[PDB]
């Protein structure tokens, strides 16, 4: 998947913006693995994706929202945990400024798909 201007590599891991999600994100709280702070990194996905411009939202976009509160280091660990139960699937990436690198985009996943 290619992402436009203005964003860059720089910006950090991306999500992508569902409005479902809201309503999933109180159904993963019954597996197993996921803890406070996941779902505190996955609600401050949904508050800040509701003022997205282009169905996305990137680690510094999170890291911003906070003054620096939450940090990239606890956003990448949050988010290893949560790749780890299955909360997102991570998604190949380029951007057409700059080279993607490690960065990946991570879409949340339908709970029922989860329970299988």
């Amino acid at each position: 998947r290619l992402i436009k201007l203005p964003r860059t590599h720089k910006d950090g891991h991306l999500f992508e913006v569902s409005e479902a999600a809201i309503d999933w994100i109180e159904q993963y709280q019954h597996f197993k693995g996921v803890t406070k702070s996941i779902v505190e990194l996955m609600n401050l996905i949904s508050l800040r994706g509701l003022r997205s411009r282009d169905g996305l939202v990137s680690t510094t976009e999170l890291i911003d929202a906070t003054d620096g509160q939450l940090t990239r280091a606890a956003i990448q660990q949050r988010l290893r945990a949560a790749v780890a139960v299955g909360l997102f699937k991570q998604i190949p990436v380029r951007f057409e400024e700059g080279l993607a690198g490690k960065t990946m985009l991570h879409r949340f996943i339908n709970p029922n798909q989860l329970i299988s």
